[PDB]
């Protein structure tokens, strides 16, 4: 259960809870985030994101 933010506004992507009512359940991989997934803070081509999501191991 891993967790990312975005380098411009700071929002931390909690997998365990994330954003399900935006086309993105709990436990999901940021790989299968769809692009279309934007920081509802600072939106972000997703370029500026990083870390890791998704629970596993
Ligand atoms: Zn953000």
């Amino acid at each position: 259960g891993p967790r990312m933010q975005c380098s411009v506004c700071q929002w931390i992507y909690d997998p365990a809870k994330g954003e399900p009512m935006q086309d993105v359940a709990p436990g999901t991989p940021w790989s299968e985030v769809p692009d279309n997934f934007l920081c509802p803070e600072c939106s972000l081509g997703k370029d500026v994101f990083e870390e890791l999501a998704s629970e596993a191991k």
